[PDB]
């Protein structure tokens, strides 16, 4: 990795690049010996760190309780349900020995927990009044997909959190899967600055055993991919049939639990970095920046240098106190130039510049990292105005976000339209009769138009649960017949 | 598993099926297909959380960082160092294929990341000004050991915490080291109310390349077994060598880093179930029970009940209003002596008894779950009162845990005395010369001599930091040669 000082590629012109010198140069992140592997840096752990205590603060509230399963499942009870989501076969890491012995019985690594964690729910599980189960795991899952790997979007190990829980009803269940997917949009949106889209997986994307899959949708403008944000599955009674949980009512009738499993991953840092990053570097949000403000002196003359540095530390007092964290960058070995970019490309919200000229005057000068954009401020205001334009900082990455997603959305009707709309990088509102057999024809016929690494073809990506008005004679784009309602669509990760 | 109601073996009695019988019913954890791992229930993890809040906020004050490495590793990195703890190849599970497929590579489970993070390192360790480095890990190991595992103590796969630091000069290294090994004391003590053994481990139990490993030991009274609650290790350069981790020192000289690795392990929650525990069931510290208080209605009468519940519910007020989580057991499905023997087998701290006598003299009934002792408090004074009572609980858990462990403590000198010690479930300190020849005779030889599971071998656990005066001719225990220092012995889980 060259040039470790700066960004040699404009996140346009060659965005792949761009972002791979983005995460290793803001020190984000680190490469590995095994494809799909990636060392998470303390700058990026501190991310995860944030958004794993709001999460968890909001699920204790719903009365989710953390554990921790097995790393491991046995072949039987994984293997037990080709009925579920049996894709992960394929992805599913086997161990096969210890040491130079090989195992009796092979054992997997878990994809995901669901089978390790219903294979003990009936156990728990005898009467109504052991309902609610509500429970959720902050580990570590392998998926090895052949796909191309990238860092933090798709890898082939990511720390995540999976919910699970088990309800009386249909209604207590479907219930905490939008609430669950209420907090994926906060946590995006509060501490990511990343705005997504709530919307309902097709019948053919959706999780192999669920009734229906809600999905939190993001989109990297800028190279025309959407993600899966985060996810939120009503299982309803499919998987309590599967592993025989069942539970007595209070009519002494035996019935089938309703299930939700839900999950959001490291994935949310990388669509952060893609959605806010810029050819300077890194830029965070300041809810998940360790450093809140750098102070960078600026002289040189030898006289001003004791005045400055006190000058300076007034500053990290008045921060430090208030609870901002800061870092006093006086390292007199690096030019103030190289400061400058140092902690821009670490993403650092704010930098106070403390010159002489500052001191005659009694101020300082502030420079958002979002825009550059520099303010005289009178130091006995800094604390205040710090405050406040750090909330601004947050309200604006946010909206400019916002206002580059809509921009890609464009809504359209005609099969002609579409295609316009997805060569030139937008993610395609389309009316859609939502006719299972018509995905995997719109998947491969898309790829075969679509002439000049990832997957080319149009996937369906969720179906708003905001839904535009639909004309009365309105027909589907793909077949001409009745359209149902408004599907997204577009090329994914 | 049979009387899930309550405890049928007394922990003196039968000490391995009291403790199966403990972690079950008290809904800690959940036995497994796969030996070796364990479900960590919600009640147990909330124990986990608590001591990594704890552990986190005091290593925050060192700077450690936290971060995460992948969980697995190359045959190259790993067996590249034979020098260093390679004990671990018969334990280190493989993975070789993914579904159908084979790896090229096979690819290994970290035991620990010691090889995982120090291919790192040189590439972040450019000169003086990059150190000291402080990482930490939370996270997953697994080791497939043989020996018969026990929940929380000995397990295929453990959740734990692993730090490395590497520094300039020796100093700065081992002054960390004891500094972590005095929050693994508090670890125990402030939140386990568990005492534990500060020492340094003989050079044949030292770990892989470690300088020296210094450890905190438990001792389980009643079935005569010390435990290696925590370990710090001193590295030096030895790590530094095989890794090739150098740095430009202030004066221009290229040097090697100064290492330490210390963890401590879900083990912390075993040893603290079998020091507290009782034929009652669970027995916690109040810091790490999630509910302190159970509140527990007791009247006859249906014209009481109205009254009752709403006193109750008083006393819910008044403690939840001051931050003290309880939980009102109203379900008029059970009675209560169930809720009694439910609430103290799941060791709730405290239970208030509400009935008629209580609300005629304005009172309650507050009894101490360590030692089933009843106090009536006026209404007025129940949350003064309860808050100095969860404060002796604590002070009461570790004095008495303090006591059996000195009264298992004997200093001996001759070898007769040591083995009378021995086979009387007693940790030994004895004077020794420390010669590495001895281990391996001493725990082999005493294994004959120890007629009539876990290892019967006497080894030698560790060398206190807290001498007692050594005689001026005292002669090692076994050897006969003088005495460098005393140490402590006995049979371990
Ligand atoms: N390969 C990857 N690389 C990087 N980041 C990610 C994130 C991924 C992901 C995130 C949420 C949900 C799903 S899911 O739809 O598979 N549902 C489940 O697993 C269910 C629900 C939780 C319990 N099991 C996948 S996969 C992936
Ligand atoms: N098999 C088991 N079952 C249940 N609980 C436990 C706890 C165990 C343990 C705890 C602390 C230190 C050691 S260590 O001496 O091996 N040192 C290392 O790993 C170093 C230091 C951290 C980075 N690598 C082992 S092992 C084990
Ligand atoms: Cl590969
Ligand atoms: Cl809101
Ligand atoms: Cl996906
Ligand atoms: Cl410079
Ligand atoms: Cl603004
Ligand atoms: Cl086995
Ligand atoms: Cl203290
Ligand atoms: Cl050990
Ligand atoms: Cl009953
Ligand atoms: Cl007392």
């Amino acid at each position: 990795h060259s040039n470790i000082l700066g960004i040699t590629s404009k996140k346009i012109e060659n965005f792949s690049d761009w972002y791979t010198q983005v995460i290793v140069k803001s020190e984000l992140i680190e490469y590995y010996d095994i494809s799909g592997c990636y060392i998470l840096r303390p700058a990026a752990y501190y991310i995860w760190e944030c958004v794993q205590a709001f999460f968890n603060k909001e699920i204790k509230k719903l009365n989710v309780e953390n554990s921790y399963f097995p790393l491991f499942v046995t072949k039987n009870k994984l293997e037990k349900e080709k009925n579920h989501i049996e894709g992960f076969s394929p992805e599913v890491a086997w161990v096969t020995k210890y040491g130079d012995s090989n195992l009796p019985e092979e054992i997997a690594i878990r994809p995901t927990s669901e089978t390790i964690m219903y294979s003990v729910f009936p156990k728990w599980i005898r009467s109504y009044r052991d309902l609610p189960l509500k429970l959720n795991q902050w580990n570590t899952v392998v998926r090895w997909e052949f796909k191309q790997p990238t860092p933090f979007i798709r890898t082939r190990e990511f720390l995540w959190q999976e919910g699970h829980t088990a309800h009386k009803n249909e209604e207590e269940a479907v219930k905490l899967v939008f609430d669950i997917l209420d907090l994926y949009r906060r946590w995006y949106e509060e501490y990511l600055a990343v705005p997504i889209i709530k919307g309902i997986k097709s019948e053919g994307e959706k999780f192999g055993g669920a009734n229906f899959t809600s999905t939190a949708e993001a989109f990297i403008s800028e190279n025309g991919r959407a993600i899966q944000a985060a996810t939120s599955h009503y299982l309803g009674t499919n998987f309590a049939k599967m592993f025989k949980i069942e539970f007595e009512d209070e009519n002494e009738v035996k019935q089938y639990v309703h299930q939700t499993s839900w999950g959001c991953t490291t994935r949310s840092i990388g669509i952060m970095i893609m959605t806010h990053g810029d050819d300077k570097g890194l830029v965070l949000p300041p809810n998940v920046s360790k450093y809140k403000v750098v102070i960078v002196p600026i002289f040189y003359k030898t006289t001003d240098e004791n005045a400055i540095h006190s000058y300076c530390k007034d500053i990290e007092k008045i921060l430090k106190n208030a609870q901002i964290n800061c870092v006093y960058d006086d390292r007199a070995s690096y030019s103030p130039g190289y400061k400058f970019n140092h902690w821009e490309l670490r993403g650092i919200p704010i930098r106070i510049e403390v010159g002489p000229k500052d001191l005659q005057n009694n101020s300082c000068v502030i420079v958002r990292r979002d825009n550059n954009e520099k303010c005289n401020v009178k130091k006995e205001s800094v604390l205040l105005e710090t405050q406040q334009m750090l909330v601004d900082i947050h309200k604006n990455l946010f909206l400019k976000a916002k206002k580059k997603l809509d921009d890609s959305i464009v809504q359209v009707t005609s099969f002609s339209e579409v295609m316009n709309a997805l060569n030139k990088k937008k993610m395609v509102l389309a009316p859609w009769c939502e006719d299972i057999a018509t995905e995997e024809e719109i998947k491969k016929e898309t790829q075969r138009l679509s002439l000049n690494t990832l997957s080319g073809a149009m996937k369906p990506l969720c179906i708003p649960l905001d839904q535009p008005p639909m004309p009365p004679n309105m027909k589907c784009f793909w077949s001409g017949k009745p359209a149902k309602r408004w599907c997204l669509f577009g090329r994914s990760y």
